[PDB]
């Protein structure tokens, strides 16, 4: 017997910032930019501002930023999950989902995030690694935290365009 493997990022359930179960199936048929986030690091500001720009331009019908707080990189997410979501909303006015804080490294890795890591073969080494997930729940690209929006935005636009083209064309 050959144990089954999960095919799609959108197959998983996760907890939202308030601790409630969310199925990621609600994002099926959309493009997702999945990012591990943190409120207390050098990279926090540029990332929240940049992700806001992307979510505003492309979302929320055919695209979403999906943000997963994590305290495993320089202990840069100390606050409770609810306060993380407040931070983001109060400081940046973001409307993209901020999920419950998770573990990504170690024995206890969040299965939804481990799926990104296994598919890309790239485990985060810091805050704000980013994973592009197509409408079928497959990872098609990743970016290190060092990479700027100018090289991420065109990949998103393309998949969003094709989502829109496909929806128009098909029944």
């Amino acid at each position: 017997f050959l144990k089954p493997k999960i095919n799609s990022f959108y197959a998983f359930e996760v907890k939202d910032a308030k601790g409630r179960t969310v199925s990621l199936e609600k994002y099926k048929g959309k493009v997702s930019l999945v990012v591990n986030v943190a409120s207390d690091c050098q990279l926090t500001d540029r990332n929240y501002l940049g992700l806001k720009e992307l979510h505003k331009e492309f979302g929320p019908s055919h695209f979403s930023v999906l943000a997963f707080p994590c305290n495993q990189f320089g202990e840069s997410e100390p606050r409770p999950s609810k306060e993380v979501e407040s931070f983001a909303r109060k400081n940046y006015g973001v409307t993209f989902p901020i999920f419950h804080k998770i573990k990504i490294l170690g024995s206890e890795g969040e299965p939804a995030f481990r799926f990104l890591v296994d598919s890309s073969k790239k485990e985060p080494r810091w805050n704000f690694w980013k994973y592009l997930v197509n409408p079928e729940g497959q990872v098609v690209k990743f970016w290190r935290p060092e990479e700027p929006i100018e090289v991420i935005r065109p990949d998103i636009a393309a998949l969003v365009r094709q989502v829109i083209i496909k929806k128009k064309e098909d029944l």
